[PDB]
């Protein structure tokens, strides 16, 4: 009734201009065709940076999830409200967007005020949506927090992620949402499960941990072709989550299921080859 | 000036309803992206049966080849003229379509009158197009004749293929096309090269043999992943051709080149996996 079936998914669409050979396009189509993307109520996207592939993606899933938001921190247009340190003069956007099966009553973007090197030359932040499903109001916040970056002063990734999450949980309190409506928060939060920092994220976001299902890492270089190419001998991390603010209505038993769907490789175009014909 | 750069290609898109795990969709995208499909004047498609992937395909290539025909035998609409034993009560269409860089001044479909089992519960036949390039008229007939079928009475494959081709070469005589304009005929003709039947096809289609380049088979179980899956220990055939009616202008030196391009195919959606969230 009021509990949704969300999907978050960092989709690793880097600016096709600086990073040209990653089929950002080809993969946005692949996503549209996947099973996992079907039959949900709201989807949160992350690292959806590239304007083109951004569109390609949001477009594909427009049929089923008609109600969408801009991509966080791209422009001030199309948003009901724009708060925090939004900059026009920065390199990339927040790469966060929310699509939805049911009507979006309100959409608001928020650019984090704090930001560590390389990642702060962008409008990383969070997107808030009030959605109306079956007469009741529900709330979804998508975000993609500070990434672990080499540039960053040792320990800054965490100190800043903390500021950034406090920015979120603060936005929720001040938003005055009635205690009997659910508020979801989720996306690539860049904090590995079962670490010191995880305990902090729970407090800073003001959420409770949830129940997990399926795969036990979301960034897994070992079982995951693209992760593997980038960091061959790297340790898998569980970075993507969907929580619910603890001070508002809790869904019946909230689960996060990591889904490991992979596109079927086609190694040839057809069982036949093509004929070219010309006059030499 | 009047001679074209064609591509025919049987694309093995069976009805996604009876044959669902063949990425007919995923493959129609892959084709749009290939190299071989670029920089031609006319492309002929075959076994383009499924309505959905049919569209996906015809859509991808619309940019470069705007002028298209419907898929042979699907419906009577969109066709300037509809001759032969077209039926409405058959299972599948002819799966033949022609797209083109230059305008299509006339498009006509023809359903073969003869048909051998399994393959005859369908509107297999040929598509004719008059196309206008640089002021001159040129003519392209795509077709996909009777397939070698187990059901078929021993020897009927061939006897019907022959009727069907005579139906084409007859359509060409009675079409009153000017001897000084070229008439191309091509597609999976289901006739292996260097066999007895091959000599017949040349007479029945009223064409001359051409010069060959590149790979020497078009259906090759051994180098082609899909062929291999279906007929592991099967012998490679040359089945796809593009000839020109011998009683009309001949191109300067016609060549069929079998193109052995192979899609480099991505394996994961992102470096991250998707999170599904729900309340169980
Ligand atoms: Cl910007």
């Amino acid at each position: 009734d009021t509990d949704l079936k969300l999907v978050s998914h960092n989709v690793y669409m880097l600016s096709t201009v600086l990073y040209p050979n990653w089929g950002q396009y080809k993969r946005a189509d692949l996503i549209g065709q996947s099973s996992y993307i079907k039959n949900n109520d709201v989807v949160i996207f992350n690292e959806a940076f590239d304007n083109g592939a951004s569109d390609k993606l949001l477009s594909n899933v427009k049929k089923e999830y008609p109600y969408q938001t801009p991509v966080l921190g791209r422009s001030q247009s199309g948003w009901d409200k724009t708060e925090g340190s939004y900059s026009s003069t920065v390199a990339e956007d927040g790469g966060v967007a929310i699509v939805s099966k049911y009507p979006i009553k309100e959409k608001i973007q928020h650019v984090f005020k704090s930001g560590c090197g390389f990642d702060n030359d962008s409008n990383k932040g969070f997107v808030y949506t009030k959605i109306e499903k079956n007469g009741k109001n529900v709330h979804v916040i998508g975000t993609h927090t500070q990434s672990e970056d080499s540039r960053c002063g040792a320990g800054h990734d965490r100190k800043i992620r903390a500021e950034q999450m406090k920015e979120i949980s603060d936005f929720v309190k001040k938003k005055n949402i009635p205690k009997d409506e659910t508020v979801y928060i989720g996306g690539d939060l860049n904090v590995n499960k079962g670490t010191p920092e995880f305990k902090d994220m729970l407090k800073n976001l003001n959420v409770n941990d949830v129940l997990y299902a399926g795969h036990n890492s979301t960034w897994d270089p070992q079982s995951n072709s693209i992760a593997k190419y980038n960091y061959p001998n790297g340790k898998p991390e569980h970075l993507d989550y969907i929580f619910t603010d603890k001070d508002h209505k809790q869904p019946k038993q909230l689960v996060n299921e990591v889904v490991t769907e992979k596109p079927k490789p086609w190694n040839d175009f057809s069982d036949h080859y093509p004929i070219k014909a010309y006059s030499k």
